[PDB]
This record gives structure tokens, sequence and C-alpha cells, in this order.
């Protein structure tokens, strides 16, 4: 019968194959292979099941006391990174979700999973909050615009080069220094090198 | 029929109309001029679009004056500015960065903060081995805290009390700091976070 997995694994499965614009009742309740005349019982709106899929995926991701708390950042950094790159809606939905839902889930359960680390890394608690956000939005950025890739990595990468070899190495000497190193850059290790530089960024703060 | 009035007008329909209100017609009736001859000043119009992301950008970093005792630092703070405010008189902006960093290899605007971000970078004394990371870094940082800023104080309240309804045992730290979402100013958030990570590149040099 209907359950919460079932209506939510149905809903990730259809953002995955159609998107959210394909997320549409019919679809669910096709899906689904109920009657749409008692699917009420178990949903409510489109922006509240679009909420809950969210909350799985991230949920899955992250989750699936022993490391430090920098370690513990970087898994749930990753668990979101990874989440992102399977699911391409997810992006959208997190900043929707941080910007027009207040009473959203997801928002807090991350929030709560990066502040545990930044108070057990000494920060004064009047940085707690901004620590703990800087970690999110960087998280964001660079997991949303993995993202936006992932919408091949190597060739534009060589074509990114190949155009920065052309700058005027008088106008652009940083730019035509480091043209080469775009090439075979790695978005992840990018991404955790990020990571790492805002946890040294937050360890000073202490005391 | 000058570049600066071409860029201009799509500007100006970006900013009321959005980029779907850029069409042939309405740049060619805001230009008052006939649509039979505007081949001449344009091409297509994803390169519009590039031309006026980076029409914008260049005047917002390169808008303020600089300060007497501006440090790379300083200067790396007033060019994240210069793209937060920017993104925010321009709500299209943010999107525009993301589709030139991931499908413009050829874009004007991606080169430019990465030459303004990378040369604050290498006069900080950062190895060149790090001196493309740590500036990706630095634009991944200011993607996320920008882009979440464009996409969203009647909110933060409401975020507030809604936190403050979280069990206190299941969460400790965000209820320790709800409260704080309050009242709580995201440009100052904006430069708190891209100084945590300043801090993190400043621990790349080594005596």
């Amino acid at each position: 019968p209907l359950s919460r997995e079932r209506i939510v694994g149905a809903a990730v499965e259809l953002l995955d194959t159609v998107g959210e614009r394909g997320l549409t009742f019919r679809a669910l309740a096709e899906r689904l292979a109920t009657g749409p005349g008692a699917i009420y019982w178990h949903i409510t709106g489109k922006a509240e099941l679009l909420g809950a899929a969210t909350d799985a995926v991230v949920t899955a991701a992250v989750t699936a006391a022993a490391d430090s708390p920098q370690d513990a950042v970087r898994a749930v950094a990753l668990g979101l990174w990874d989440a992102t790159e399977a699911h391409p809606w997810l992006a959208t939905q997190l900043a929707t979700q941080l910007s027009r839902t207040p009473w959203g889930t997801v928002a807090p359960r991350i929030f709560e999973s990066l502040g545990r680390q930044v108070q057990a890394m000494g920060v004064p608690e009047a940085h707690w909050f901004t620590a703990s956000s800087a970690l999110m939005h960087y998280i964001l950025g660079a997991a949303g615009q993995n993202a936006a890739n992932s919408a091949d990595r190597d060739e534009f990468l060589d074509t990114v080069s190949t155009a920065w070899e052309g700058l005027d190495p008088d106008a652009y000497p940083f730019t035509r220094a480091v043209a080469d190193q775009v090439r075979g850059h790695d978005d992840r290790e990018q991404f955790l090198a990020g990571i790492t530089l805002v946890l040294t960024g937050i360890t000073a703060l202490h005391r």
C-alpha cells in the first residue's frame, strides 16, 4: 500500500528522469499505481513533496563519531556534493529551501550537522552561526556549480585552458600563469581543498 | 548604434523582463533602430547575455575607490562586494555567472574575475602550486553566498521562530543559535565568510 518512502521514492525517480516540471499528479499517481481519488491521504501540495524529496535524498547521502570534527564536516559536504551529483534537481531545491522555505526541514538538519562540529572545534559561541553559514554557503556554491556542470568536463576544461592560453600575457599575467593548471583540474579535489581552506579559517577563530 | 547602447539596452530589459524577456523585437524597439541592420552590431543571444554580464561585472568591481590602506585581503573583499552588490542590483546576474562558468569556455567574465582574485593571492605569498586552488575557492564561495542572496527581513524572523520550535534535545546547536537568525545581516555574513576563506588562504604561505 501507499507509504511515506513510496510516495517520496516515486517523486525522486520522477525528478531524476522528467525533472520538476515532470513531477505531476498523474505522473506520481501512475508510477504509484494507486487510485488518484485516495492519494490525498498521503500527500498535500507539490511544494511540500519537493521538500520531502530533497530531505530524503540529503539525509540518505549525509548519514549513509570516531573521526575529527574536520572529517565529519567533510563527510557532510561530500554527502551533499555526491547527492547533488546523483540528483541534478537537488541544487535548485536547496536554494529555494533556504530562500523561501522558513519551515523547511533540510536547512536546520544541515545546520545542526555542521554546527556541532564547529562547537567541537572550539569556536567561540559568538561565531557559531557565522562559521556554520560560511561552510554552508561554500558547499552550495561549489556543489551548485558542479551540478550545473553535470547538466565532457575534461573537454570543457581543455577548451578553457586553451582559450586562456590565448590571453595577452601582459594584461593577464596571473590567468596566463595558471591556464595550464585548468587542463587536468579535478572538481572533487578542488571542492575538498576549498573545504579545508574554510576549516583552516574557522580553526583560527579558536579563543 | 554603439556597443554600450546595445549592451545597456539588454541590461535594462534583463532587469525588467528578464532573460526570457530579452528578445530581438524588444531589443530592436528599445533601441529604436531598424531590425534589418542590427546584425552589424549583434550576433546571438548567448553572446549578448555574456556581454551584458561582463559589462555589469566590470562596472561593479572597478566601481568604488580603493582604500588608502588596502591590502590584498581588502582588494579581494572589494571584488567580492562588487559581485555581491551587482547580483543584488541585477537578479539575473547570478544565473548568467553559473552558465558563464559551465558552458562558456570563451567567456570574458570568468578570466577577468580570476585575474582580479589571482593577483591578490600571489601578493599574499601563496605558493604557485596553489594559485588556482586558492582563487577557485574564493570564486566558489562568492557564487554560493551571492547566489543564495540573489534568491532571497521578514523571512529571517519566520525562520528564527520556526527553528526555536525544534526539539532542544535533538537540535542543541540550532536551538543555541536560533535567535541569532533574526537580524542576521546577509552582507556582513558574506564578508565574514570571505575573510574566513582568506585566513585559510593566508596560511598557505610558508616562511
